[PDB]
């Protein structure tokens, strides 16, 4: 219930349904480059509700799953694949919703994708989105992948087509109709948007939820539109705070931001201390981590930190600014309004 700040992560380890829920919290976070002052709260289980400001739309956003996943056959000879059955449930309670809505409807689900034949546990991350009109009853299902591929020479000849899987389409498309059996709906012409080393995909999925929900509210690149400001901003979060999953609920359910408390700093550091323990001298880092992680308890206790406390943590600041280290540091004295920890913690010192 809580996604504790994975120091370290560096946005090629891969996506994982935990940090993609953590970064949602971004989606309120004003500033950054994913802030969502198009849509509103809405007053669906697993999925977090969004009315749209400038406009009649209803979009609904889909809490990530360990269990969103389809299992796709590589062989064409074998039976095409499976899905969750929680992912088919979360198929079949959209289309329960939609045919009491009224009020079109966006729906989107990271959900991940991946071959049963082979041995190699190639999980990919990838994007599912439906959208219902109910003047049309039309229900036009898109999967957004983001390892576009397609090259002229790695292309897969027709024929091999046949003898070859590249995805699941199959099983999806075959689990859409499924939940829409009663023929009470028609089903649009199943798409599959590609585009864009490997394990970005996840980031680029989080990206693109941003896009879906934008275009939802507005309606409707060459390269690179993942900002590094939007990686800058994913790295962060992933890897130098620590949230519950409580506030991150919480906040898309109240439309809040959730500022960065101090004890997320605390925390951030006691991981990097452990973690760098593992692996400037390490006895020296470890030394300067202590030391600071003391005074920002003493501060949280409220208890001034004694003048010695102080010049003891003058000569580790240049152990504390160097490198890695540094950036969580810098990260959080960003986001606690000081300039360095000099500063932090120059007021509620006791002098002699
Ligand atoms: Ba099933």
């Amino acid at each position: 219930s809580i996604y504790p700040p994975e120091t370290s992560w560096e946005v090629n380890k891969g996506m994982n349904s935990s940090r993609l829920h953590k970064l949602y919290s971004l989606f309120f976070d004003k500033s950054s480059a994913f802030y969502l002052g198009d849509d509103v709260s809405v007053l669906l289980t697993g999925a977090y509700g969004f009315q749209s400001k400038k406009n009649d739309q209803q979009i609904f956003l889909f809490r990530p799953d360990s269990d969103y996943v389809a299992g796709y056959h590589v062989d064409a000879k074998s039976d095409a694949g499976w899905v969750n059955d929680k992912l088919d449930r979360r198929l079949s309670e959209i289309s329960e919703f939609c045919s009491k809505a009224t009020q079109p409807a966006t729906f989107i689900l990271p959900f991940v994708e991946m071959p049963t034949d082979i041995t190699k546990g190639v999980q990919h991350q990838v994007l599912l989105t439906i959208s219902y009109d109910p003047k049309s009853k039309q229900l036009t299902p898109t999967v957004y992948d983001s390892i576009g591929r397609d090259t002229y020479s790695e292309s897969l000849s027709s024929y091999f087509k046949g003898k070859y899987r590249t995805t699941c389409d199959e099983i999806l498309t075959q689990s859409i109709e499924k939940a829409i059996k009663s023929t009470d709906f028609t089903l649009g012409k199943f798409t599959r948007a590609a585009y864009n080393t490997e394990g970005n995909c996840g980031s680029y999925t989080f990206r693109t939820i941003k896009e879906v929900i934008s275009s939802s509210a507005q309606g409707t690149t060459s390269n690179s539109y993942l900002t590094s400001q939007h990686v800058q901003d994913i790295e962060s979060c992933i890897k130098y705070r620590n949230l519950g999953v409580v506030d991150i609920e919480s906040a898309l359910t109240e439309g809040k931001t959730l500022p960065v408390q101090l004890s997320e700093f605390i925390v951030a550091l006691e991981d990097y201390g452990k973690l760098r323990s593992q692996q400037y001298s390490k006895t020296a880092k470890l030394t300067a981590v202590e030391l600071l992680i003391g005074i920002l308890n003493d501060i949280k206790g409220k208890n001034e930190i004694s003048e010695s406390q102080y010049d003891k943590l003058v000569k580790e600041v240049d152990c504390l600014m160097d490198s890695s280290l540094g950036k969580l540091v810098q990260f959080h004295l960003k986001n606690l309004g000081a300039e360095s920890l000099q500063k932090l913690v120059l007021p509620c010192v006791k002098f002699d």
